[PDB]
């Protein structure tokens, strides 16, 4: 708790997310990296494109784990729900429909709509297109609500 105001979704939560079948996209909406292999591959995937920020797009069944693991570590509901607030800039923790969550996060809707219909299309096809993931690890985003978590770099602006 003595840490310099670390206001970011931490490693374990983004690991259990891609474990479920969640993806990382850019501010356009194209998948920069499918899996949380290592922060190096993930960070170069951010640095590969011009719009250098990631957005961990997950479903709500994924979030039931993520939200719980935060409060388990003692990252209170007040912290979590505060990243859903559009104050100063866009929400860090975003929720809603696919297009709705795109508008709130500020991602290009068309680009991620492609990315999700590509994803959900090739999952049930069995043949991936996301860096070489096996069909059995491929999982369509199940849930009415898409949670889009803005993954910025390590050092960034935080409350206090």
């Amino acid at each position: 708790m003595v840490e310099p105001g670390v206001a970011k979704l931490t490693t374990y939560a983004s690991k259990q997310a891609t474990d479920m079948g969640a993806i990382y996209v850019n501010s356009k909406g194209d998948r920069i990296v499918n899996e949380s292999n290592v922060y190096t591959t993930f960070r170069n995937a951010i640095l590969k494109q011009a719009d250098k920020v990631a957005y961990l797009v997950m479903d709500e069944r994924t979030w039931k784990k993520v939200y719980d693991l935060l409060i388990l570590h003692d990252f209170t509901p007040e912290e979590i729900k505060s990243f859903f607030e559009n104050k100063g800039k866009r929400p860090v923790f975003v929720k809603g429909s696919l297009e709705s969550a795109a508008e709130q996060a500020g991602i290009v809707v068309d680009e991620l709509v492609q990315t999700v219909k590509n994803y959900q299309g090739y999952v049930q096809d069995g043949h991936d297109h996301d860096f070489g993931r096996d069909p059995k690890y491929l999982h369509q985003f199940e849930g009415e609500t898409f949670y889009i978590i803005e993954q910025r770099l390590e050092h960034h602006h935080h409350h206090h």
